[PDB]
């Protein structure tokens, strides 16, 4: 069963960063963590440590406060792998 939280993400932006709850804990410090380029054009990932049975609530942002929120709810990603891409997640990597 999975555990990490593995996010891969549709951006062209050149310094994404993930800002996130992980299991409703503590939000990190703005701007959150950066996300790398992934083995896929126009997608970058990130990977956060996490146990089994996580879940993780996230605001995607430009690395300058412009913002992908999903319309101010957040973004859910759980253990395991998924992708966003145009505000919608689906298990696994990019399609
Ligand atoms: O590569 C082809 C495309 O390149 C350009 O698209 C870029 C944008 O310029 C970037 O700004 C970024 O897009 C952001 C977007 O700016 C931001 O609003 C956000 O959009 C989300 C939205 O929050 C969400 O609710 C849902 O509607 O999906 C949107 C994305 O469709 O997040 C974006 C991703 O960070 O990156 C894209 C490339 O991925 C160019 O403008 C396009 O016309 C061109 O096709
Ligand atoms: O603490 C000692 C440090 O002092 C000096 O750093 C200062 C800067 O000179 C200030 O400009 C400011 O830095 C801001 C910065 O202006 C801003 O753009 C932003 O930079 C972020 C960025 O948005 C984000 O996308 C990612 O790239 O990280 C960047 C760096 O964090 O935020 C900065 C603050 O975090 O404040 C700092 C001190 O906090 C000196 O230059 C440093 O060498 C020294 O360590
Ligand atoms: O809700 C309106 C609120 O928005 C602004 O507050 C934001 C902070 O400025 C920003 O730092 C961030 O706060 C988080 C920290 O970065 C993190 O270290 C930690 O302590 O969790 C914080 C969130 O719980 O986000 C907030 C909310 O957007 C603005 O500054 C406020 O005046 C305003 O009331």
């Amino acid at each position: 069963d999975a555990t990490d939280i593995t996010i891969y993400y549709k951006t062209g932006w050149t310094h994404p960063h993930i800002h996130y709850s992980l299991n409703q804990g503590a939000w990190t410090t703005l701007p959150g963590v950066p996300l790398t380029k992934s083995e896929y054009e126009g997608y970058v990932k990130v990977t956060i440590e996490a146990e089994e049975g996580s879940q993780l609530r996230a605001a995607f942002n430009n690395g300058s406060g412009q913002w992908d929120n999903n319309q101010g709810r957040d973004y859910d990603f759980s253990s395991g792998v998924h992708t966003l891409a145009d505000g919608r997640i689906l298990s696994g990597t990019p399609k």
